[PDB]
C-alpha cells in the first residue's frame, strides 16, 4: 500500500504545516501536525476542557462505531506547550492509506498555546514509537503501524516554502526531487531521526567541514544549530544582532539574507535567504526574527522546517534506518 497527502502551511510564514488526517467510522477529518520529532498521535476531542478548545476541529469517539477506549491507557507530552488526556484505538487513514486499531490519544487539556492556535487539531508523531508516551502500554506510531503493508518502509517530507507540500508513505516520488538523493546514518537511541551533517556555508562563502549533529524534525519551525555556526550566519547581515529580551537573533526588515548551505555526505542542500526571513518580530515593527537561531540551551541540533522545506526528505524505515535529502 501507499499514501499520499497534501501540507499545508498553517500562515504566511510557514510556522507548521497541517495535514489532514481521516479518524474513526464515518471519517471525522482533522489537521495534524507531522512531527518527525515526537511519536504521540493527539488530537482534540469531545473530551478536551472546554474552555481549553477554541476554533479547533475536534475528535468524538462516542460518534465513532470503530472507536474502542483503551482501558488505563494515559498520556502526557511536552514540547512550553503541553497536552495530556487517555487514548483510544480507531481506524485512521492518510492520503489513502488506512491504519486499524492505531493509538488516538484524545485530550483532556492542552496548554494555551494550542488553544491559541485554531488551525491545529492535533499532532501525529512520526519519531521512533520508543518516545510515545502512553502508559502503561507504550503505543505505535502511524508509520510504525503501517509500516509491514507499505510497498517500501519509508516515508517522505516535501515542505512548500509559503506554499503547500506533500507527505508521502510507501514510495518515493521521482518526480519530486532533481539530481540524486543523498542517504546518510540514522541514530535511534535518542528516538528521533538523528544524523550528522558534514558542514556549512554562508552565501557565497567557503565550505566549513564540521560533523554537526541533529535531528530531522518537521515539528520544529527554525534551524537550529550551534553557536559558532550561528554567529558565522547572522555576522554575514548588517545589524543583525542576539536579542535576549526577543529570544534570538533579529535582523533588521532591510536586509537581503544571505544563503545557508549544509552538507549531507558529499552533497549539498542550499537554503535560500528568504527562507530564513520570519519578519516583524511584533506587528509594525522594523526587527525581523531570525530562522537560523542557537541550539545552545536546547542540548541538541534541530533541522526543522527551515532546513527540511529545501529538501526532498526520505526517512527510511528499514530494519537500519537512514534519512535520504536532495535538492528540489
Ligand atoms: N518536534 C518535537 N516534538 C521536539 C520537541 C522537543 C525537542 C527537544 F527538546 F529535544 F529539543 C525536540 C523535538
Amino acid at each position: 500500500s501507499t499514501g499520499s497527502a497534501t501540507t499545508t502551511p498553517i500562515d504566511s510564514l510557514d510556522d507548521a504545516y497541517i495535514t489532514p488526517v481521516q479518524i474513526g467510522t464515518p471519517a471525522q477529518t482533522l489537521n495534524l501536525d507531522f512531527d518527525t520529532g515526537s511519536s504521540d498521535l493527539w488530537v482534540f476531542s469531545s473530551e478536551t476542557t472546554a474552555s481549553e478548545v477554541d476554533g479547533q476541529t475536534i475528535y468524538t469517539p462516542s460518534k465513532s462505531t470503530t472507536a474502542k477506549l483503551l482501558s488505563g491507557a494515559t498520556w502526557s507530552i511536552s514540547y512550553g506547550s503541553s497536552s495530556s488526556g487517555d487514548v483510544y484505538t480507531d481506524t485512521v487513514s492518510v492520503g489513502g492509506l488506512t491504519v486499524t486499531g492505531q493509538a488516538v490519544e484524545s485530550a483532556k487539556k492542552v496548554s494555551s498555546s494550542f488553544t491559541e492556535d485554531s488551525t491545529i487539531d492535533g499532532l501525529l508523531g512520526l519519531a521512533f514509537s520508543t518516545l510515545n508516551t502512553v502508559s502503561p502500554t507504550q503505543q505505535k506510531t502511524f508509520f510504525d503501524n503501517a509500516k509491514a503493508s507499505l510497498d517500501s518502509p519509508v516515508f517522505t517530507a516535501d515542505l512548500g516554502y509559503h506554499a503547500p507540500g506533500t507527505y508521502n508513505f510507501g514510495f518515493i516520488d521521482t518526480t519530486a526531487y532533481t539530481g540524486s538523493i543523498t542517504y546518510t546514518a540514522v541514530s535511534t537511541k535518542q528516538g528521533f531521526w538523528e544524523w550528522t551533517s558534514t558542514g556549512y556555508a554562508v552565501g557565497s562563502g567557503t565550505f566549513k567541514s564540521t560533523s554537526i549533529d541533529g535531528i530531522a524534525d518537521t515539528g520544529t519551525t527554525l534551524l537550529y544549530l550551534p553557536a559558532t555556526v550561528v554567529s558565522a550566519y547572522w555576522a554575514q547581515v548588517s545589524g543583525a544582532k542576539s536579542s535576549s529580551s526577543v529570544g534570538g537573533y533579529v535582523f533588521p526588515c532591510s536586509a537581503t539574507l544571505p544563503s545557508f548551505t549544509f552538507g549531507v555526505g558529499s552533497a549539498r542542500i542550499v537554503i535560500p535567504g528568504d527562507y530564513i526571513d520570519f519578519g516583524p518580530i511584533s506587528t509594525g515593527s522594523s526587527s525581523c526574527f531570525g530562522g537560523i537561531q542557537s541550539s545552545a540551551g536546547i542540548g541538541i541540533n534541530i533541522f526543522g522546517d527551515v532546513a527540511l522545506k529545501a529538501a526532498f526528505v526520505v526517512f527510511n524505515g528499514a530494519t537500519t534506518p537512514t534519512l535520504g535529502f536532495a535538492s528540489k
